[PDB]
């Protein structure tokens, strides 16, 4: 007996096109998405060139429209130079992403005053999300209150962070957050197995106490999002390993295993992979779209999942219960039992749908 | 310049058919809904006969399918005799409604043990909502924790109640709630104008401090819902006035006025009249459905709105800014500038849509 789920949404993926297509491209990454039961993705802007101006966004839109197999929205990225320049294209993006900790030079902000400038100039009705670790969570929350608007915290990974967000919500502050599967299912205990290269990720893997705190505070977690961050094994095992894990193909099997174990309910999962992503990012419904899963099938994650060009996974060897059997996207069979059946280019930019525009006052 | 909104959802209406059709019927009440920018309603079960068994639900479904002009789901009602008997029809209903304070004999529960029995036997994946005032909020929350499931509190009307819910959410308990417009825009101060008959409503009108507490704690309010409770003027002004206000045609104009005044944002409104209703009750999207509003037009609420058979309103004389200009429902023009253009029977039972079934484990 298969269970029908709505089309799931991952609001945090890195699809590496343009400029890193040996790691992933729209076609391979959205294949990975569909195989993971994900029918809509929001793609981060730290590509090469990064999506920090209108020409780069225009290029990325065409690459995505030609390569994506599932539907998508594209983030714009904040830079030290583009505050106040994005007004005409802001509504066409998923939102604005701030890299407030480590990143490459083009996305680095050197002063909290630059964060303030972005919060002040980005249209107030559109989403802002932040990579903000440890005290940076408190700092960006302060900037949000000074400018009287909301903020969404990406990949919350620590007891410290979820408890700060919990306190902020108790005071009625408009903050939401997401958690990635590696911060719920991996910890320091796994670093010996993974090694120092494979294990590199930002936010880093937490302690067992961090993991337990995120589970205990599930009510504070608005979304799950993979932070699909593909790099090849050569790169992860080399002399300057880049941080990040691929995760699209493993995130739903891991969470379905947790559901089967009673760690959270099926509704808890669907709030965090469907309803709350929709409502935080104003993402439109997908007509005739659904995912059929088998909650009985037991399997062991292999050394690499079939589709991501990363060709490795930190979850190798984990026993899971739950698998994606079939995905229907806008009335076409998109995935069955390991076979992707929609071509590159089938996916669409949801921000161009009339129902995908963010409502605003005139 | 008109603003396009998604199709709004009111999860708490009384449409009085069967058995009170001089007060309202599916056709007139859903006309009122469309004129208020509402494209989907959840209808309460305290009709005559009340919707407390499978035959009554079957009758109500046909009456709604023949009379409704917008889409709908129908609540089942808890009784002293039907716990453990609703399993085969539960998934076809909006949810289960508990009347825990005043109601008529057929829906009265005489013991908290009967509440426990309903929480124990109603399928755990389906919604339960409660009329639960003052300490009854705490009592039903206790029953929800004893049975390890969620509950939704209807029309929260008091500082006492919203602060108790706030405390429950801070402890991570699965509770949501709704607030009706009369508890945000009317108070004790209005009882002299309204008189003792018109002013009868349950929950009663609150103090200015109650109203201010609900606004201050907007972050705790998950949904707005009208509690559209129509009775004729003759009945409201008679010797045994029934409690309740009509509200479908006034609720969005009132809240749009608040948005124009800066009391809450347009997003705050759409979370509470669209996204959160969807996700709490697992209600499906409506394809090709949207509402165009004019946020500039100033007008004064008259002595009766055009469509509700109640033919009166407690908001008479309130100055509002904001009006519904056009409603499109599933690709047909449903309402323009005071004219309803879809016939009785156009509306459908969303629980019969494949996307409208509540996901559950096998
Ligand atoms: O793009 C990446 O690889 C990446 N990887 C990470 O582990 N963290 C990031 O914040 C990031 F942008
Ligand atoms: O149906 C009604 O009129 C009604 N009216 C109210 O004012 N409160 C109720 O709880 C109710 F069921
Ligand atoms: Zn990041
Ligand atoms: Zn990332
Ligand atoms: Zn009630
Ligand atoms: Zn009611």
């Amino acid at each position: 007996k298969l269970v029908r789920l709505p089309g799931l949404i991952d609001v945090h993926v890195h699809l590496r096109e343009p400029g890193g297509t040996h790691k992933e491209d729209f076609a391979s990454g959205t294949a990975a998405a569909l195989a993971g039961g994900i029918t809509m993705v929001c793609a981060m802007p730290n590509t090469r060139p990064p999506i920090i101006d209108a020409p780069a966004l225009a290029l990325a839109q065409k690459l995505a429209e030609a390569g994506a197999r599932c539907d998508f929205a594209l983030f714009l990225g904040a830079s030290s130079e583009n505050a106040g320049t994005l007004g005409t294209v802001a509504g066409s993006a998923a939102g604005l992403k701030l890299y407030l900790n480590e990143t490459f030079s083009e996305l680095r902000l050197d002063s909290v005053v630059q964060w303030m400038e972005h919060f002040e100039t980005w249209p107030s009705h559109l989403p802002i999300v932040a990579h903000a670790e440890q005290q940076t969570v408190a700092a960006v929350l302060m900037v949000a209150q000074l400018t009287q608007r909301s903020v969404h915290i990406c990949h919350v990974a620590r007891k410290e962070e979820i408890l700060l967000i919990k306190a902020a919500k108790a005071r009625g502050l408009p903050v939401t957050c997401e958690v990635a599967p590696h911060h719920l299912f991996l910890s320091h205990d796994d670093l010996e197995r993974l090694g120092p290269g494979k294990g590199e990720v930002r936010p880093e893997l937490g302690s067992r106490q961090d993991v337990e705190a995120l589970w205990e505070n599930m009510a504070v977690i608005d979304c799950f999002a993979s932070d699909h961050a593909p790099h090849t094994l050569e790169e992860k095992c080399g002399s300057r390993p880049p941080p990040g894990f691929p995760g699209l193909e493993t995130m739903l099997p891991l969470l379905l295993t947790a559901v089967s174990e009673g760690w959270l309910s099926l509704d808890d999962l669907l709030q965090r992979l469907h309803h709350n992503p929709r409502r935080i990012f104003h993402l439109p419904p997908q007509e005739d779209t659904y995912v059929e899963v088998d909650l009985e099938h037991e399997w062991t994650i292999p050394s690499h999942m079939p589709f991501s060009k990363a060709h490795w996974t930190p979850f190798e060897g984990q026993k899971v219960k739950g698998t994606v059997r079939r995905v229907v996207l806008r009335g076409e069979v998109a995935y069955i039992d390991g076979q992707v059946l929609v071509p590159p280019g089938y996916g669409q930019d949801v921000r161009k749908w009339p129902q995908g525009a963010v409502p605003q006052l005139p």
